[PDB]
């Protein structure tokens, strides 16, 4: 994966799962079951995605449930996006 792809993928994944719950996220355990499912939709990204959500599910949960949600921002904090890259 390019650093671009890797950034884009972070965003696509978090946005898709956030849209899935329509912003009403029930619990971290549940959030995680979907983050994992969503990781497996991407052949080349599965392995990295899965470890990313594992380590950072608390940060993703917090940011998602605050109402802010901007995917590109949480991906910057995880350093899967750098200030260089762009949103979607």
């Amino acid at each position: 994966l390019t650093p671009k792809e890797t950034c884009d993928l972070c965003q696509i994944a978090l946005r898709t799962v956030f849209g899935h719950f329509g912003g009403n996220i029930p619990s971290r355990r549940k959030l995680v079951h979907q983050l994992k499912h969503e990781c497996k939709r991407h052949f080349n990204y599965r392995r990295r995605c899965l470890l990313l959500m594992k380590v950072n599910s608390d940060l993703i949960f917090r940011e998602m449930t605050d109402g802010s949600f901007k995917p590109m921002e949480v991906c910057l904090i995880m350093r899967e996006c750098n200030p260089h890259d762009s949103p979607l």
